[PDB]
């Protein structure tokens, strides 16, 4: 079915093609969302992927690949530090910044690869280029996102399975850069990301890419290593292996497999229910249902390698220099023997000595491989640790602790919890131990401190060195947390010691070997500085030594963090020295570094102007550091002097031969270079030409000095100039360093020609000649001419900055004419045309396309320019420009035919050259005139137009926006013939304006307000005879313009508010929309319910007229259309809707939406702004009051059901206004007399009193007692203004009101009961929640609302009690949430059966638990109830609700039922119940009185044992049932009760004789009688047939 869809909608235009492309690119946003780890996750819908591709097979491939690359653009999946000094990579880095972007990207890549594994025989060579070098982009600028390695060897097996490389050309470079980029960048990773990293680089030809294989055998030696624990690269690595030493020519491959091969050496070392049951067609059923690499095929694979690969070359596997580390485990670890043990027996206690299993021990607890045997060894080693330590007190052992000690390092920070959580504490604790005066200045420590410090300097373990640093630091607090100062001046375990020891770490010539010591001081800066007298010694030597080990990491590599964490490591120091140096200077002596002159005196001022001498350092990051620290280190002597004035108060007495030396350096002075290489003397001096070059850069841009005092290299750069345009491995080395330099050149002339010397074109006129007019004229268009590469992304992206900031700087001086002469050999407007053929979207690849591609490239950075009607006019007919208008009509022609063509790249060509042409100036009159257009493109069909219009809806879009405020009336100029494209492209300037809605917020809502004010020319719309799809267009776009405006344009009359607001009532009023056309419509109530009087009586009016016209998929019409309503009251406020649809919802008795409305109200009550809730609070309350002649059920359903949960649910903790001025609005009604004159009169004042008493009920509920019971708004509101009395006008008033309520008798009076009774009951809720509201602390519990006089014939309880219903009872039983809301705006406790609803029920139980957690028999409130119940003389109605009662708060009821004992039992052995004498309260009954077993017994009392007797025997006469599982309840409860009981219990006979004495034996009917006999053989009891029993 999917796919004769996707054939319905594809053979008819394409126009109408696009939307099989927007479909499926949305369908992967709705399976690329699902959770990772029931939902299935991303599984199950290969196989619908799968199938699609069975033409149409083609067109959902690309549209997979237009939309797996459209996703991983717009994701934004940088990762952020989420909480020690780190050096791993995503160390506590290791936290993305937003979760649910990176699920969406981690079900995409599996996604993907599994879809596209194949079917790639035709159609993937044409997507390998573009798929290749976005992915590159990404993934260069985020590395460490294990993934875009992942879908690259995706497309590199797919580049191989194709085969496309004999050697188009491209993509063969940049694999080649980044190839070895990735070979260099992937030594610091761990688990999941090296594992990636390892199947993209061994997925690399290598047979094409033959040519350098030295760098990557590191590569294939450690999957081999990194196998043995996880199968699938060790065998990546065995197919790398199996192919190179085929295809690879045997004399280059030969050296190397001396390395491969010794690490290939770890290698040659209901289901079972049914079947238990035969074979009988079951085993079928559960095998037909369920049927719809290991490690043995590796090791035969290596032995069959190993056969096949040679003879002479093949026993290199253990000979590649046969004594490395073998022996080094196989010698011992000391001479002697010690560690002796006495393992004590009885008698005997011989020895063992323990070294002999610690070299096991001692690998077992770091590589087991088995949790169970690791615990183990660990906790043995622990153990022989704690041994060995405690050995030496009573032997020396530094042969031993020397290869102990760097495992319990490796160890502490393994992998695991449990064992990291041990051996951290003791690490800590030997640290702790050692660092002691009982043990000081032993040889030990010194074992322990080199463990240290070659646990930090050390290649690949990077979780290990910032344990280290931990060590270090807890190192350097204990030496001088434990040794007294006095004391500690002597030991080489001194802190200058160790300082030393960090020094000549800081100059060793590799990398790893420094940046430990860079990751020591990172650690220790956050010590030292918080004590004195100690800081302005030797760490204040460290700061230039920490400059000059900076100075020798140049050359290492910049992705192993070595510059990285040394400019950390002096940053963390100049802070600290720009702190107390600013106002301290005690110029005695220091201590004088490497590298100075020396003195006596090492105060500042020696060191800044070392600064200023050292500046022309050909050291890339520390010349750099050394301007940036000496231009925060100019204002700190004393006169605080600028560095503008400072260079001149020294630079003039001391000259300009002193500020030249420096900044031209050794660096002045031969062509041999007709070849460009790397002779290794051109790459210094080259160096030094660049400093030189960049030391001046700083100080022009500045003030210090200007162009004239340095000026008074020139000629070297000219020398240059005539030269930069000139071992292929290492050649591109000294090719980066070639075309690194000019950047800089233009960097410099641009800030120089910028700054203070404006009118200064003072420099010399062979530097700024045709030299640089070439050069830069091949550096824009075609910079892959003069030695750039293609591979870099960096600099061949940060280019086109530059270099037109050059062409902007370079207008203030007479070279004008200059750039513009020599520029136009080529930018002649004739060229372009010459250029622009007629093929180009043919059957040529890249040899026009690309030459117009580098002029298009190269004019647009001319439009960027500053500057383009200096070099191309118009052609003299007016301000349209010709062949501006010659390029746009050739993008309009290149899309007509019989049949044309389209491409990804060609297209990118044609949005550029376009983007080109409309850069000039106006030509949006143009731009309209050829979108409306009524041309009739023929196919063997369609206006073309929006055909136009939907191939470029990005560029179109902007170019429109840009001539805003006139191009909207140019747009509505043709609303009348147009009328479809006009409604088209103003929607999609409307939806592009949202798209961007978090960057412009102008344009979107100036378009609406201009467009808003402009429908008076647009009318012919929304009237007679124009059908029922133009409205619902004219609707959408209300629904748009209404959707993005802001708080401006419809409100009180703005815009023509008039006009749209009659348009809607004109579209809402007619009869073509059916129901549910118009729920767009009723969408649209807030911003037309915002309004004061005039329009709301219509409104509501045609709101009455809708309610009384429209009101299985018929019942779905109901439910939809009710919750239609319902969320638009759910955003609005306004009291129109709410009385409205409160009117309607109260009708009937319950509505089947009925959680639907009150779930809203629930959402109504709680928005904020007390200002409108009171508003609808005082709207229900009037449109409650008033004398509308309502119905009785209406007028009742009014107070119950629409104000009481709005009461409830959160009004205000304190909005009392209304509580303010309900007091006399009801008092009035509740204290009228019953004027029995006709029945409506009489009982609509009922229910007025009723809906009175309900609101004085929720209005005292929810109060503190203060605002009703003390000085406040309700004395002093119902009062006159402020009184003396305290709270007790209001409360007595009150309750003795209600209490007179509820006492009337009916005797005569049976005109009315059904409702008399719920206000007696109303009543009686409202003075149970007034009393417990008023004090609750002494003697009225008792005496109110209980114990009435029945002298004058009082009633409280059986009046209000029924007493005529027969009670029934029966027996027993985020960015993807955006792109996919973009395409949501463009296209649209206890149980109830029949005594807990008894409206008194739960307040009763309420009363009765605050009586017990507020405060024989009591005082009156259970004296009174204990005699109300044990009397058979009350109708059973009323016992049977005091026996509800004390069942369902029975907690409160158990400490006194040694007096509620009989009453309770009285009901269930009265034969009384009604019917067949109820069940289930008996069983209720029956359980509440045996659940306090242990005291007040059912054995002993003369009138409960006869009592019990009775019920027993009821109990087994009723037993059978036919229903199975009641029948084993019963069966149950009386096993309970007479396991239970049992004492005074006289047992009965003959209805069990009676029960099995049944003969004809053909039905089960004795069982009953057997079973009750087994119930009482089981206790104690015999069959005691001597009685009246047989």
């Amino acid at each position: 079915a999917i796919v004769k869809v996707f054939l319905a909608l594809a053979a008819k235009g394409p126009v109408l093609r696009n939307c099989i492309s927007t479909v499926v690119h949305q369908g992967l946003i709705r399976i690329c969302s699902k959770p990772v780890v029931k939902v299935p996750t991303y599984k199950d819908y290969v196989d619908l992927f799968r199938h699609l591709l069975s033409s149409l097979n083609h067109l959902l491939y690309d549209e997979f690949v237009k939309s797996v690359l459209k996703i991983v653009e717009k994701l934004d999946l940088t990762l952020e530090i989420q909480t020690m000094i780190p050096t791993s990579d995503p160390a506590a880095n290791l936290h993305p910044a937003k979760p649910k972007d990176f699920s969406a990207f981690i079900n995409l890549v599996e996604f993907c690869r599994e879809i596209l594994p194949e079917k790639q025989a035709e159609f993937f060579e044409p997507w390998v280029y573009s798929f290749s070098y976005e992915l590159i982009l990404q993934s260069t600028r985020l590395p460490l996102i294990s993934g875009f390695y992942k879908l690259l060897s995706i497309t590199v097996r797919n580049a191989k399975k194709i085969k496309y490389f004999e050697g188009k050309y491209s993509c063969f470079a940049l694999f080649v850069k980044f190839g070895k980029e990735v070979a260099v960048k992937m030594k610091q990773y761990k688990d999941e990301l090296l594992a990636s990293c390892l199947t993209f680089l061994l997925s690399l030809p290598h047979n094409i890419i033959e040519l350098d294989v030295r760098a990557y055998v590191p590569a294939l030696q450690m999957a081999f290593k990194l196998g043995l624990s996880y199968t699938p690269l060790a065998e990546v690595g065995l197919n790398a292996l199996e192919e190179w030493s085929i295809y690879i020519d045997r004399h280059v491959m030969q050296p190397y497999y001396k390395d491969i091969l010794p690490c290939l050496d770890g290698y040659l070392k209901a289901l079972s229910r049914a079947a238990q049951k035969g074979f009988n067609k079951v085993v079928l059923k559960h095998l037909k249902k369920t049927k719809n690499i290991s490690l043995e095929e590796i090791r035969i694979r290596v032995v069959q390698m190993l056969g096949s690969l040679g003879g002479q070359i093949n026993k290199n596997l253990l000979t590649v220099t046969s004594s490395d580390e073998m022996m080094k485990s196989y010698v011992a670890w000391d001479r002697e023997k010690r560690l002796s043990f006495a393992v004590p027996f009885r008698e005997m206690k011989p020895v063992i000595f323990l070294d002999v299993f610690l070299p096991r021990v001692t690998e077992l607890a770091l590589t087991a491989s088995d949790r169970q045997t690791k615990v183990a060894a660990c906790e043995l080693l622990h153990s022989m640790v704690m041994f060995m330590l405690g050995k030496a007190t009573q032997p020396p052992m530094y042969q031993l602790y020397k290869r102990t000690f760097p495992v319990l390092l490796r160890l502490a920070c393994d992998v695991d919890q449990v064992t990291r959580q041990l051996y951290e504490p003791l690490v800590m604790q030997l640290i702790h131990w050692f660092t002691n005066n009982k043990k000081f200045e032993s040889q030990d420590t010194v074992a322990l401190l080199e463990a240290i410090l070659d646990g930090i300097v050390d290649p690949v373990d990077s979780t290990l060195r910032d344990f280290c640093g931990r060590c270090i630091r807890e190192f350097l607090k204990w030496s001088i947390k434990q040794i007294t100062p006095q004391q500690q001046e002597k030991s080489p375990v001194n802190t200058k010691s160790l300082f030393k020891r960090l020094y000549s770490l800081a100059l060793h010539p590799n990398a790893f070997k420094r940046l430990g010591a860079s990751l020591a001081f990172n650690n220790i800066y956050r010590e030292f500085r918080e004590e004195e007298s100690l800081v302005e010694q030797f760490v204040f030597e460290a700061l230039v030594i920490y400059m000059e080990s900076l100075a020798l990491a140049h050359a290492d590599e910049k992705s192993l963090g070595t510059i990285q964490q040394c400019c950390d490591a002096i940053d963390h120091l100049c802070r600290i020295i720009e702190k107390k140096h600013v106002s301290l200077n005690k110029a005695k002596k220091r201590r004088l570094p490497r590298g100075f002159p020396p003195s006596a005196s090492l105060c500042l001022l020696d060191l800044v102007k070392w600064l200023l001498a050292h500046c022309g350092r050909p050291q890339t990051e520390c010349r750099h550091k050394s301007i940036e620290l000496f231009y925060k280190f100019v204002p700190l002597l004393p006169g605080n002097r600028s560095p503008n004035l400072w260079l001149k108060d020294v630079l003039k007495e001391e000259g300009v031969s002193f500020l030249i030396n420096t900044f031209e350096g050794g660096g002045c002075g031969l062509l041999y270079l007709r070849g460009p290489f790397s002779l290794q003397a051109t790459l210094c001096w080259l160096d030094l030409l660049l400093a030189a070059l960049e030391c001046y850069n700083t100080f022009i841009g500045e003030r210090t000095v200007g162009a004239l005092q340095v000026l008074g290299l020139l000629k070297a750069v000219a020398f240059f100039l005539e030269s930069i345009a000139m071992s292929p491995q290492e050649g591109e080395r000294y090719n980066y360093s070639k075309c690194t330099v000019v950047v800089r050149i233009m960097e410099f002339t641009t800030t120089l020609l910028n700054t203070s010397p404006e009118g200064w074109k003072l420099l010399k006129k062979d530097l700024c000649n045709t030299h640089l007019m070439r050069v830069l004229v091949q550096t824009l268009c075609e910079p892959a001419s003069i030695g750039f590469n293609i591979g870099d992304v960096q600099v061949m992206a940060h280019l086109p900055d530059v270099c037109v900031n050059l062409m902007k700087a370079l207008k203030m001086s007479p070279y004008k004419d200059i750039l513009e002469t020599h520029l136009r050999e080529k930018i002649t407007a004739q060229s372009i045309e010459e250029l622009c053929a007629v093929n180009l979207y043919g059957p040529d690849a890249q040899v026009d396309r690309s030459r117009l591609a580098a002029v298009v490239s190269a004019c647009k950075q001319l439009h960027r320019a500053g500057l383009l009607h200096n070099i191309l006019p118009s052609q003299s007919t007016d301000l349209h420009h010709s062949v501006g208008t010659e390029l746009l009509s050739l993008v309009y022609k290149g899309i007509a035919p019989c049949l044309p063509s389209l491409d990804l790249s060609c297209k990118q060509l044609a949005s550029g050259l376009l983007e080109l042409a409309f850069a000039f100036g106006g030509l949006c009159e143009r731009l309209v005139s050829l979108l409306l257009n009524p041309a009739v493109l023929s196919t063997a069909h369609f206006s073309h137009g929006e055909y136009f219009y939907s191939l470029f809806s990005e560029t179109i879009n902007t170019e429109l926006l840009k001539n805003l405020d006139l191009a909207v009336l140019e747009l509505m100029q043709s609303s009348v013939d147009n009328t479809k494209m006009v409604s088209a492209v103003l929607n999609g300037m409307l939806d592009q304006s949202f798209r961007e809605r978090a960057n412009q917020k102008h344009q979107g809502l100036k378009l609406a307000t201009t467009i808003l004010q402009h429908w008076k020319k647009c009318d012919s719309w929304w009237a007679k005879d124009s059908p029922l799809e133009t409205k619902m267009a004219v609707l959408a776009l209300l629904a748009k313009i209404l959707q993005i405006d802001s708080s401006v344009s419809f409100n009180t009359s703005h815009g023509s508010f008039p006009e749209v607001f009659t348009t809607y009532i004109s579209l809402l009023a007619d009869t073509k929309l059916d129901l549910h056309l118009k729920g767009q419509a009723v969408t649209l109530l807030p911003f037309f319910t915002s309004l004061t009087g005039g329009s709301l009586e219509e409104l509501r009016r045609v709101l009455e007229q809708l309610i009384v016209a429209h009101f299985t998929p018929r019942f779905n019409n109901y439910v939809d259309c009710m919750k239609k309503f319902l969320d638009a009251l759910e955003l609005s406020q306004s009291p129109m809707l709410l009385e409205l649809m409160t009117e309607v919802l109260c009708r009937e008795q319950q509505h089947v939406m009925e959680e639907l409305f009150q779930s809203s109200f629930r959402r109504i009550a709680r928005r904020g702004s007390c200002v409108t809730q009171v508003g609808l609070l005082e709207s229900v309350y009037e449109m409650f009051r008033k004398d509308d002649p309502r119905l009785s059920f209406t007028r009742q359903s009014f107070v119950d059901r629409s104000l009481l949960t709005l009461l409830w649910h959160c009004s205000l903790d304190a909005l009392r206004e209304f509580f303010s001025t309900i007091v006399v609005d009801a008092i009035d009604v509740l204290k009228s007399r019953f004027t029995k004159l006709n029945e409506s009169t009489f009982d609509t004042q009922i229910t007025k009193k009723m809906g009175y008493y309900k609101i004085l009920d929720v209005m005292y509920s929810r109060l503190p007692k203060d605002d009703v019971h003390a000085k406040e708004s309700k004395i002093n509101q119902v009062f006159h203004g402020s009184c003396i009395t305290e709270g007790n006008e209001l409360t007595k008033t009150l309750i003795k009101l209600c209490y007179d309520a509820f006492t009337e008798n009916m005797a005569g009076e049976n005109q009315l009961l059904e409702r008399r009774r719920l206000y007696h009951c109303a009543a009686y809720n409202c003075a149970i929640s007034v009393i417990c509201c008023v004090f609750n602390e002494l003697k009225f519990y008792q005496g109110f609302l209980f114990s009435e006089k029945p002298e004058k014939n009082l009633l409280i309880f059986e009046n209000l009690i029924d007493l005529k219903r027969r009670y029934n009872f029966p027996v027993e039983v985020s960015t993807l949430s955006e792109e996919m809301s973009q395409f949501d705006f463009s296209t649209g406790e206890l149980e109830m059966d029949e005594l807990n609803r008894h409206e008194c029920m739960a307040p009763l139980t309420a009363l009765v638990k605050h009586m017990h957690r507020s405060l024989r028999d009591l005082p009156s409130w259970m004296k009174f109830l204990h005699g109300k119940l044990g009397n058979p003389i009350v109708p059973l109605n009323i016992r049977l609700f005091l026996a509800k009662l004390v069942i369902n708060t029975e907690e409160v009821f158990r400490p006194y039922a040694k007096h509620w004992l009989s009453p309770l039992l009285q009901l269930a052995a009265s034969e009384n119940n009604g019917g067949e004498g109820i069940h289930y309260m008996v069983v209720e009954i029956v359980a509440t009185i045996l659940s306090w077993t242990g005291l007040a017994t059912p054995t002993g009392v003369p009138k409960d044992e006869v009592l019990a007797n009775r019920l027993l025997n009821f109990l087994m006469k009723h037993v059978f049932h036919p229903k199975r599982a009641v029948f084993r309840h019963n069966l149950e409860i009386i096993k309970t009760l007479v396991e239970c009981w049992k004492d005074c219990l006289s047992i009965p006979y003959r209805l069990i004789f009676e029960k099995f004495s049944g003969k004809d034996p053909n039905s089960k009917d004795n069982s009953v009688g057997i079973q009750l006999l087994g119930i009482v053989m089981a206790n104690d009891l015999p069959p005691y047939d001597p009685q009246c029993g047989i």
